[PDB]
């Protein structure tokens, strides 16, 4: 079966790369298409920034936040990998929309913390997950501590199936207005950090958008959506490979993308 090939090929990567690979693919209604270690806990790291943007747009939709609100900050806001936040520092602020775009498309960590402060912190992020029917995903810390990925630590974790269903809810399940949905989808497509990961394993003609993550202890993740053969899918991929190089971890995620492609095209 196509399903057996999918399992076998993922386990081949696990064995040869000494990795753990979590995968969930669901349809727009959140029904399972395929999975691997789908109920296993993995650190979200930067993948959570996609849900964070959804939270922000939900508040914009509800009129309790404005995209043009200026969020002021100083040097203390700058953390490792804050390319946009550093550029805007002299000006003294980034708007909500600028910060959200930087968080999603550049994985800017300063901008992420700036937004977290504005919307109510990890508590607010976790409440949002709960609100959209995700009882699993949880944010406990901010950048950079949330990326520690200490084995067995439940902080700042999700499971592939929980996250994939969250992506589906946000993009296909009416969590946001069509306008806000479209804005986030286009940001995901135009993301600048995912060229070497999941989408490098998908066919050139698929419409795909995604958000990457990188965790200590060899974490490399990618979540998002793709349209293939006129059907829409939500996908979450979490990997851990402590002994691989950074480039090899990119290649691993792209390889998982190729395995996903083979399954999807066989159906
Ligand atoms: C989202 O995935 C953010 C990841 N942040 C990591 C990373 O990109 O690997 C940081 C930047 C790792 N780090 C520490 C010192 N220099 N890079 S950090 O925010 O954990
Ligand atoms: C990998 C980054 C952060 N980064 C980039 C360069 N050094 N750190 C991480 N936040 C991610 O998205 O996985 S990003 O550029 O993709």
């Amino acid at each position: 079966s196509e399903k057996l090939t999918f399992k076998t090929d993922l386990e081949k990567l696990e064995r040869e790369k000494a990795a753990q690979i979590g995968v969930a693919i669901v349809d727009p209604q959140g029904e399972i298409v395929a999975g691997h270690r789908m109920a296993q806990r993995f650190a979200m790291c930067s993948t959570f920034k996609f849900p964070l943007a959804a939270l922000v747009f939900e508040r914009i939709d509800s009129g309790t936040e404005r995209g043009d609100r200026k969020l002021s900050y100083g040097p203390d806001m700058i953390v490792e990998w804050s390319p946009a936040t550093e550029r805007f520092l002299a000006s003294g602020h980034m708007t909500v929309l600028e910060a959200a775009q930087a968080a999603v498309q550049l994985s800017d960590n300063g901008a992420t913390n700036l937004l977290l402060r504005e919307i109510g912190g990890p508590a607010a992020m976790t409440q949002y997950f709960r609100k959209i029917g995700d009882s699993v995903s949880r944010l406990d810390r901010k950048e950079p501590e949330m990326n520690d990925n200490t084995p067995g630590d439940l902080r700042d974790t999700t499971t592939p199936i929980a996250m994939a269903r969250t992506v589906a809810k946000v993009l296909y399940g009416g969590a946001l207005t069509s306008t806000s949905t479209h804005t986030i989808e286009r940001w995901l497509i135009g993301n600048q950090t995912g060229d070497a990961t999941l989408r490098a394993g998908f066919p050139k003609d698929w419409v795909v958008g995604e958000k990457t993550g990188t965790c200590a202890n060899g974490g490399r993740n990618d979540i998002g959506f793709f349209k293939a053969q006129e059907r829409d899918y939500a996908v979450a991929v979490y990997t851990t490979a402590p002994k691989l190089s950074a480039v090899e971890r990119d290649e691993l995620v792209a390889s998982v993308g190729q395995v996903i492609t083979q399954l999807i095209l066989s159906t």
